[PDB]
């Protein structure tokens, strides 16, 4: 076992607050907004090793990233910008900054009762996104 044990599976979106305020805080625009806020992605987490691979498939998207905590890695966001993401573990908090254009926004996700719960933050905006297992 180990402590990321308790993200893998196969979640669904479930509720969501504040999302559409993230995204223009993010800078994405006005038709991606509306696609994207109309989704009801399903989060497929699962660990190999070292290596965690996250899927979000969306009738909007359908990304992939994997990625070993610590370590850097380049990223293509479903919104289509190029970042420098790290992610890491924080006392049971799985921590994603991603960085680009002197920009900075941070995803956290955190399992809470039968939810896994994420966390975006973008300046001052918070939006937060509920998954329950499919
Ligand atoms: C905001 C976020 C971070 C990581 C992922 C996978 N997600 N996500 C959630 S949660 N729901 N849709 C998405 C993709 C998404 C991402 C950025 C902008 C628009 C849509």
């Amino acid at each position: 076992s180990h402590m990321c044990d308790a993200f893998v599976g196969t979640w669904k979106l479930v509720s969501s607050e504040n999302f559409d305020d993230y995204m223009k805080e993010v800078g994405v625009g006005f038709a991606t907004r509306k696609v994207a806020g109309m989704a009801k992605p399903n989060m497929i987490i699962s660990v190999n090793g070292d290596v965690i691979t996250i899927k979000s498939e969306s009738t909007f998207k359908n990304t992939e990233i994997s990625f070993i905590l610590g370590q850097e890695f380049d990223e293509v966001t479903a919104d289509d910008r190029k970042v420098k993401s790290t992610i890491t573990l924080d006392g049971g908090v799985l921590v994603h900054v991603q960085k680009w254009d002197g920009k900075s926004t941070t995803i956290k996700r955190k399992r809470e009762d039968d939810k896994l719960v994420v966390e975006c933050v973008m300046k001052g905006v918070t939006s937060t996104r509920v998954y329950e297992r499919a």
